[PDB]
């Protein structure tokens, strides 16, 4: 069946690219164009399989996420840092504030940048940003572990998340670049962007799901669900592999891969 085969393909695409700094949105417009799945019903499909990849972070950081909102499951939480500090909900809130304000104020304007030419630019520019963060970051990270992050690092990563409102720029790309430029290690910066994505994306999809709720029907449920859990399985493999891969690899190959994806956006759409 075409409808479910496509749902599984977009599902693997979403689950790989959503948290890799490679622009899930960019990959979605190419593949959706190559599959023929591009209508209003596709943009609502591609936002609900985002919740699938969301759930993966939720599963992977279950005990950490609940500890931030005050629910400690009767065991000490695992410590990830060189200091006696602990990531707190304030870190998350500072990481959310700038992009929330800017995203609210400029909603209509942001929506009008969803062109394929803007996504092409955001792939190149965000790749350059990754290169710059890799070239400019300190020799010795100030926050080697997630629990070493400061309010200032969290807030600055939060301002960098405004760049993510640029369609194609990749939320994880913006926030990991900012993290490394603020002396956060690749690993903790990845971890912090995944944690930050949870409130960000769950309010993003909820917002999109409300404004686009009219499209959903009874028959979407088969398609909407095959993509959802595909994005969940793939994201769980992607995130766990990425967190182990980035320990040894840098972001240069992702930046270069972004440039190849930019070329594809031009080949496919122009
Ligand atoms: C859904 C469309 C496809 C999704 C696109 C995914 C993006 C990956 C692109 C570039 C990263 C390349 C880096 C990953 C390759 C590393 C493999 C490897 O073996 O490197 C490990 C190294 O040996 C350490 O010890
Ligand atoms: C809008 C979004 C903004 C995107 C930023 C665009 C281009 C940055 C590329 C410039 C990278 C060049 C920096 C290299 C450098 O100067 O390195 C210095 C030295 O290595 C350290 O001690
Ligand atoms: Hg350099
Ligand atoms: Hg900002």
């Amino acid at each position: 069946m075409h409808s479910l085969l496509i749902a599984a393909i977009l599902g693997v695409v979403e689950g790989l690219t959503e948290f890799l700094p490679v622009s899930s949105t960019g990959h979605m417009i190419i593949v959706g164009h190559l599959l023929g799945f591009e209508g209003d019903t596709a943009k609502t499909f591609e936002v609900v399989i985002q919740l699938g990849s969301i759930l993966a972070v939720v599963v992977m950081f279950w005990r950490r996420l609940f500890g931030l909102i005050g629910i400690h499951f009767g065991r000490p939480l695992q410590h990830e840092g060189e200091s006696k500090g602990r990531l707190t909900l304030i870190h998350i809130l500072l990481g959310m504030i700038p992009a929330v304000v800017l995203g609210l104020l400029f909603h209509d304007t942001i929506k009008s940048l969803f062109n394929p030419i803007n996504v092409m630019y955001a792939l190149v520019v965000g790749g350059l940003l990754l290169i710059a963060a890799e070239c400019l970051k300190p020799k010795e990270p100030r926050a080697p572990g997630l629990d070493d992050m400061t309010y200032r690092q969290a807030f600055m990563i939060g301002c960098f998340q405004c760049l993510a409102l640029w369609p194609g720029f990749s939320r994880s790309g913006a926030t990991i670049s900012g993290g490394m430029l603020m002396g956060v290690s690749r690993y903790a910066a990845s971890e912090f962007s995944f944690l930050l994505a949870v409130p960000m994306m769950m309010g993003a999809t909820a917002l999109d799901l409300y404004k686009s709720w009219g499209f959903l029907t009874s028959g979407d449920i088969p398609m909407f669900a095959v993509g959802f859990i595909t994005a969940f399985v793939v994201a769980l493999i992607a995130i766990k592999t990425f967190l182990q891969l980035i320990k040894r690899i840098s972001f240069i190959p992702f930046a270069i891969y972004r440039f190849i994806v930019a070329a594809a956006v031009y080949v496919v759409f122009f």
